[PDB]
């Protein structure tokens, strides 16, 4: 059932320019197949047509069959140089329609089985898939019909001039070689497929530890960090080696059992030549046939290798990138409310099993209202608002949008209801533009520009902020808190129902802070805010403050009625 | 390049390497036999045919068999040692790349992603594979595959033959040296487009949250297509020329062998030429091909993956200022700092320090604030040795930071980043970045002065596996796991750029309280925008677009100060 979804998925990264070039090199390699395996003939007619005679035969015919020996040599290598030209152009053509699936899979990819691996793995990922597509494309349009055809006709023409022995013996050969072989290929696949793992494995270490060089650099840690990689590239070659000693054996094997089969077939008619049973044509027929075979053996061999081991490795790439989907029902065409209330009810979480994070959180949330949230770094603040901004759907209880249930809500639909500020930053390695145009796509210079200001991003250092300022991997070009109000500047570009603001504001000055999180009210006035801070000032704004603590909410109502009342608060109500 | 690749080969990488090379050219001797032999069988064919003309055409056609399964054994022998030479030179080819990536500078590693630095090695290994084998295999056995071909031929007394082989080796060398430097150049500017590629689906895989949260798919798949228009149009352009060099190298073969055929017919024909010669000399135009074939590999394929290489030794081995260091320094337990007269850009563009004059001692606390852009991070960045390229001095104890090693900088120094960087590992291996020797005690006993212990009321492990970015803890307990590696070190300085913003009143008192303990005689810079840490400094400076505007205790600042005075109404 997998095996027929393989073979669809590579057919639809072709399109009409791939279909053809996909027929092309069918035609090119089976044309060819038939050219080169009337050769053998036309060398055993140019010997006996010389053998006997004394020079006396017509010199005219030996150059038509001359002739058309060469014609079969350059029809054939004309057919290479052919073949790799449309390969090429055919990689080049799937190459940008399989990287664009790749991207849009990971966009609809749930973010507990995105944060799974880093992008050193997942790009590397792309580029074992790539290949294994490549590979595959190759075998299927080169070493089917080809090797069929070349090894029919040998044996035909074999039959057909009546040696048994050599046709014999040649039929016996490709029987044992399709056997023995198709008795050791998934052996190979699953060595391959674990050494490609490992080697997935290794660039995840690379990219992690040139991620984190800044930390190993100033801790001079160059010692554990060779370590660790060197560790994983003994891995590497280890998987590498057993691939390699059974490849090596199959090779060595399916070369021996070659010369003892074939061996004999040449031994046979040198007898039968020299004891006059058998003509000189003929044995060079025999021969000509016997060297000829190679070449289609080697393509049959690499097709029941290739073929399983990348259909093995390609198989394991579409499992863990297709696979996690619970079901998610969704409403068809929903226009949701400017105003929208939150219900939280015996909300239940945990990311792994065995720890629960939120334990029966039960809360009811308003329009036009601030409330704060607040507890100990472990309690779940993150957690909560991340469920309530769809990060999450395995939980236990309901959690409602003026009755519509978020199980019944579309992820679209749910982003533009809810905007979520992150308690860690995410800058695009771009423009600031692209940045900004992150939060909506339409929006024009003037919109942009607008925004800046509200986030107080319009000048920097005296000087007027350019939208074509470009921002450095992680934006590290940018100050902590500047890289805080380009998150800030996209809310504004937003139009939420819910706005969270998750530590969001942490990196910024106390006049910056309370001039944007100003500005946020004014400009969204009917919104819902829910602010997570370990700040009094924070907590002290808010219509209403949750404290959360060991994934319960163990208290409610205003700042001033629980800096005395509640042991967390009053904790952090210690200084002054 | 090639003292470099030669580098890479240990004793087992040496023989490898010489035994693809010696296989090659004894199969290529051997093949060079083959149409002789193919002519003595014609010959024989338009003989007598006697018992002992038969017992030698047999002779002859086990000859040609022993040379075919010779070339062909050698082929598979070739590619075994070529695989197992691959795996031999990868581990210390990898290595090499991340110990010079850690010699690189702060500034140079900011310039390219993850995305980026992993295709690049994948790039260079594959450039020196097909170096490796281009010398291995297309150098010697071409070579004499060729000059035994002209040779024989001139002996069988064949001017045309050997006159037009020999024309078209040297008409082929030359048009493609003509066109190698032409391809390499569009490769080259391909396989950086690549790169370019590879680093922009790392920098959206990473940022993939943000584009899913924000409805992006569109912005963000439009970007990424147009990198891959970019790539295909590159590699297009590659397709075409390389193309063309291919078809015009077939054609021009067609007509000048073509022609030796032609001259060797009329020949048989005019009975000027034997068929025994006729069929030797085609004999040869068909082996010609291969050897032709491996010129036109390593003439091409030599220049390309030099270049190509070439571009990865300049963005991995340059970008170097100075740096005259000291030799055996064993720095002081207690190290004052002087900050004269410092200034710094970026990018020359906008001055970011004005002109910094700060004197600091052992045993004190400093705060420092001011708007976020005034560049309080950039301060201690330089002071940190991220960056070399600053007008002014800075001292330690009369000791320039300029005359310090960056191994012993960061001995003195501890800079608590204000992002936090945990490594994708045990919590063990986090801890062990700041002391490699340190016992599973000294580890534990760490954890419970950054406060980290204890998570859910269950006791954390050591062995705790930690998710990329550490995504798998809470922001506060990332903090945490950067706090606890400052008491693995034993620095003389130690700077906590906002290193504790996550973390509520009581914690952040509580680790800064056993910082103080652990550390009696250690000088704190902290950088906080909140007033809990401005209070407890034994002197507070206001930083303000690049300049010190403001110094002394905090109290005697909420008075003078007015952005002081603002920040203590905050209560
Ligand atoms: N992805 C994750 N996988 C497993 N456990 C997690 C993950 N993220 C967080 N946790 C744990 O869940 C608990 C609460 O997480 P989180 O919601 O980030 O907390 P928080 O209470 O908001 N803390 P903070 O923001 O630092 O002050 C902590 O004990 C974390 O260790
Ligand atoms: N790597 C960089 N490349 C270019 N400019 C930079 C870089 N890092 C910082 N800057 C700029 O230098 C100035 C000061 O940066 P930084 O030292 O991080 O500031 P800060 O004043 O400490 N702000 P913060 O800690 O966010 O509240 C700002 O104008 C930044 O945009
Ligand atoms: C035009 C009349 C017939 C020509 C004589 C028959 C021999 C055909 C050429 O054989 C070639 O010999 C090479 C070594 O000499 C091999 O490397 C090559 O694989 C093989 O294809
Ligand atoms: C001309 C009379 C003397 C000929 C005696 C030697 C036998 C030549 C065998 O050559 C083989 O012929 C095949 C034909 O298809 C090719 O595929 C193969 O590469 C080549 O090796
Ligand atoms: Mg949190
Ligand atoms: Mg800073």
């Amino acid at each position: 059932k997998q095996k027929n979804s393989l073979f669809n998925y590579i057919y639809s990264l072709m399109d009409v320019r791939g279909k053809f070039l996909f027929f092309s090199m069918l035609f090119i390699t089976s044309l060819s197949s038939i050219i080169i395996s009337i050769s053998p003939l036309i060398l055993a007619k140019i010997t006996d047509l010389l053998s006997g005679s004394l020079s006396n035969f017509s010199y005219e015919y030996l150059v038509l069959l001359a002739c058309l020996y060469m014609f079969c040599v350059i029809s054939n290598k004309a057919s290479v140089f052919l073949f790799m030209i449309l390969q090429s152009s055919l990689r080049i053509n799937m190459q940008k329609k399989m990287s664009l699936k790749y991207l849009r899979e990971l966009y609809n990819e749930n973010i507990t089985n995105l944060s799974k691996n880093n992008a050193g793995y997942t790009t590397q990922s792309l580029n074992q898939a790539s290949n294994d597509i490549y590979i595959l494309v190759r075998n299927v349009s080169q070493n089917i019909l080809s090797p069929v055809i070349q090894l029919i006709s040998t044996i035909v023409v074999v039959l057909s001039t009546k040696d048994w022995f050599s046709a014999g013996v040649f039929f016996l050969y490709i029987l044992v070689f399709v056997i023995f072989n198709t008795r050791l290929t998934g052996s190979l696949a699953s060595l391959r497929k674990h050494s490609m793992d490992i080697t997935l494995n290794s660039y995840s270490l690379l990219s992690d530890t040139v991620d984190n060089m800044i930390a190993a650099k100033k801790n001079n840690a160059l010692r554990l960090i060779s370590e660790r990689y060197e560790d994983a590239l003994t891995q590497e070659n280890n998987a590498q080696k057993k691939y390699w000693l059974l490849s090596s054996k199959v090779l060595l094997l399916n070369s021996l059992l070659a010369v003892i089969l074939f061996g004999s077939v040449f031994i046979y008619n040198i007898l039968g030549v020299l004891n006059g049973v058998v003509s000189i044509g003929h044995f060079i027929m025999i021969t000509s046939y016997i060297i000829l075979l190679s070449t289609p053996v080697e393509n049959i061999g690499a097709l029941l290798s290739e073929i399983r081991q990348s259909m093995s490795s390609l198989a394991g790439f579409i499992q863990r990138h297709a696979e996690n989907k619970a079901t998610s029902p969704s409403i068809p065409f929903l226009n949701m409310e400017r105003k929208l209330n939150l219900s939280i009810r015996e909300l239940s979480f945990s990311y792994s099993d065995d720890k629960k994070i939120l334990n029966s959180v039960s809360l009811d949330l308003f329009t036009g209202k601030m409330y704060s949230l607040t507890g100990p770094s472990g309690s779940g603040k993150s957690t909560l608002v991340k469920i309530i901004s769809g990060y999450y759907k395995n939980y236990f209880g309901d959690i409602y949008l003026n009755d519509i249930s978020l199980r019944n809500i579309s992820d679209e639909d749910l982003n533009d209801a809810i905007y979520y500020l992150t308690q860690d930053d995410y800058i695009f390695m771009d423009t600031l533009r692209f940045n900004l145009r992150l939060a909506n796509y339409d929006a024009s210079e003037n919109e942009i520009f607008k925004v800046l200001k509200l986030a107080n991003l319009s000048v920097v250092n005296n000087e007027p902020v350019s939208l074509d300022t470009h921002l450095i991997n992680r934006g590290n070009n940018y100050s902590g808190g500047q890289k805080q109000r380009i998150s800030l500047a996209r809310l504004f570009l937003r139009k939420p129902a819910i706005i969270i603001i998750d530590e969001a504001t942490s990196a910024l000055d106390y006049i910056n802070e309370s001039e944007i999180l100003s500005s946020i009210r004014t400009h969204f006035p009917d919104a819902l805010i829910i602010n997570i801070s370990h700040r009094i000032n924070l907590l002290e704004c808010s219509d209403c403050v949750y404290v959360l603590n060991e994934g319960n909410i163990v208290a409610s109502g205003h700042f001033r009625d629980l800096m005395v009342s509640n042991e967390y608060i009053s904790g952090l109500a210690s200084v002054t």
